[PDB]
C-alpha cells in the first residue's frame, strides 16, 4: 500500500464510492452514491438541451462509441474558446449521457464544450484505448484549428484524468503550437500509478485492462520520463483530489503533482474540502457551486 502507509484494505482504497460521507443512513452508501450519480447526471444531460437553450452537434472521431458531442449557444460567437471534458469510470463503465454535468455553466461563460466518449476495456487493452485517445487529441486539435480557434482547456475526471495525462507525452501529435493553445489542464481525482490496481481482481477482473509487466510503466503517468517540458510553460496544470476520497487517490494526486512540479511543469495540488469523488462532478452543473467557482477562477 504505497500512497496509504496506514491502509488495512487495499481494494476498498481503490473504490472511491466507499469514501463519501453522504447517504450514511443508507445500508450501502457506496451504492446509493453511484445510483444518485447516474440519476442526477443523466438529468443534467437532458436539462442542457431541453431546458437550458443549449445546442448540441453529434460528431465522431472513430467508429461506434468514439463520439464527441459539442455544446454551444447560438447566442455566442463560433470563435469561442473550447473546453474539453474526458469522463471517468475505471476504463470500463460510464458514457456520454452521464458526462455532461460540466457543460451548462461553461456555455454560460462563453465556451463551446466538447464532451467525448471512448471504447472501454476489454474491447481494447488500456494501451489500445490510449492509442485511440491519442486519435482523439489529434481530432480535437484538427477541429479547433479548422475553426480557427486557438484557446483550449482540457479536464478529465478519474480514469479520464489518467487518459488526459498523455497529452504531455505525444509530441508527434501535440506540436509546440498546439501546446501553446492550451490555457489549462485540469486533473480531477485521477489515478496515475497502476502497479497496485493492475494486480487486483475487483478493479482489474480477469485482467480486462490487459495489463502486464512490459506495459505497466506505459499506462502509468506517474512513472514516465517527461521531456520537453518547456513547451508547456504557457499552460497551467491543476491536479485535484476531493477531501472525501480514499487516502490512496488523494496521495496519488499529491504525488503526481509533485512529479510534474519536480519536472518543471506549472502544476499544483488541491485538496477540495467537502467533496467526494462523485459530487465534485455533480456540482459542476450548478453555476454557483464551489467547484464551478474553482473552474471559473482558473480563468484569472
Ligand atoms: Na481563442
Amino acid at each position: 500500500h504505497m500512497y496509504n502507509p496506514r491502509c488495512k484494505d487495499l481494494d476498498r482504497d481503490y473504490f472511491p464510492s466507499y469514501h463519501t460521507t453522504r447517504f450514511q443512513d443508507q445500508p450501502e452508501p457506496n451504492l446509493a452514491v453511484l445510483e444518485h450519480f447516474v440519476r442526477v447526471t443523466k438529468q443534467h444531460g437532458r436539462e442542457l438541451t431541453e431546458k437550458q437553450g443549449i445546442t448540441v452537434d453529434h460528431l465522431r472521431y472513430g467508429e461506434g462509441r468514439q463520439l464527441v458531442d459539442v455544446f454551444y449557444s447560438e447566442k455566442t460567437t463560433n470563435q469561442a474558446p473550447l473546453f474539453v471534458f474526458v469522463h471517468g469510470g475505471y476504463w470500463q463503465e460510464m458514457d456520454m449521457s452521464m458526462s455532461c454535468s460540466i457543460v451548462g455553466p461553461l456555455v454560460r461563460r462563453g465556451y463551446r464544450v466538447a464532451v467525448m466518449d471512448y471504447n472501454l476495456c476489454p474491447q481494447v487493452t488500456l494501451e489500445q484505448l490510449m492509442t485511440q485517445f491519442t486519435h482523439f487529441l489529434n481530432w480535437i486539435f484538427d477541429y479547433t484549428e479548422m475553426t480557427k480557434v486557438s484557446s483550449l482547456t482540457f479536464a478529465g475526471h478519474s480514469a479520464g484524468a489518467h487518459l488526459l495525462a498523455q497529452i504531455l507525452m505525444r509530441p508527434n501529435v501535440i506540436t509546440a503550437q498546439r501546446s501553446k493553445m492550451v490555457w489549462a489542464l485540469i486533473f480531477l481525482c485521477g489515478v496515475y500509478d497502476l502497479r497496485e490496481l493492475s494486480n487486483l481482481e475487483s478493479v482489474n477482473p480477469k485482467n480486462i485492462l490487459g495489463l502486464n509487466e512490459r506495459n505497466i510503466e506505459s499506462v502509468s503517468p506517474m512513472l514516465w520520463e517527461y521531456t520537453d517540458v518547456t513547451v508547456w510553460n504557457s499552460t497551467k496544470i491543476y491536479v485535484v483530489a476531493a477531501e472525501h476520497d480514499s487516502t490512496t487517490f488523494i496521495e496519488q494526486s499529491r504525488h503526481y503533482a509533485d512529479v510534474l512540479r519536480k519536472k518543471g511543469y506549472k502544476a499544483s495540488f488541491t485538496l477540495f474540502k467537502g467533496y467526494d469523488h462523485f459530487d465534485i462532478i455533480e456540482e459542476t452543473a450548478i453555476d454557483d457551486s464551489d467547484v464551478s467557482r474553482f473552474l471559473r477562477n482558473i480563468e484569472i
